[PDB]
C-alpha cells in the first residue's frame, strides 16, 4: 500500500477538483532544482542558505495556492503545507529528499489519473 497512491486515489471524484499537472510545474521546477543541490550535498544538516530556499518554496506553495483553487486543495489534502514546516524545522537532507519524494509521487499518480 503506497500512502501517496491512496491520497490521490480518495480525492478523484474530476481529481483534487480540477487539478491538471500543468498546474504544478511551477512547484515541480522549483522542487526538481532543490532536489539536486541537496542531492549533491554533503553533512544532513542543510546550509543556511538552502534553508533560505526552502522558505521560498514555502512562499511559491502559498502563491500558486492562491492562483489555482485546485492547488490549494493538492496542497492541503496531501499536508504538503504542514510538511514543509517540519522540513525546514528539521534543517535535514534525509528529511527533505523523502518531502521530495512524497511530492513526486503524489504528482506521478495525479498524472495516471489525469
Amino acid at each position: 500500500m503506497t500512502f501517496a497512491h491512496e491520497v490521490v486515489k480518495s480525492n478523484v471524484k474530476v481529481l483534487f477538483n480540477g487539478l491538471t499537472t500543468s498546474k504544478l510545474r511551477n512547484l515541480m521546477e522549483q522542487v526538481n532544482r532543490l532536489y539536486t543541490i541537496a542531492f549533491n550535498s554533503n553533512e544532513d544538516q542543510l546550509n543556511e542558505e538552502f534553508i533560505d530556499e526552502l522558505e521560498y518554496l514555502k512562499i511559491k506553495f502559498y502563491y500558486e495556492a492562491g492562483r489555482e483553487k485546485s492547488v490549494d486543495e493538492f496542497l492541503k489534502k496531501t499536508l504538503m503545507f504542514p510538511i514543509i514546516d517540519r522540513v525546514i524545522k528539521k534543517e535535514s537532507k534525509k528529511f527533505f529528499l523523502d518531502y521530495c519524494k512524497y511530492f513526486e509521487a503524489l504528482v506521478a499518480y495525479a498524472k495516471y489519473y489525469q
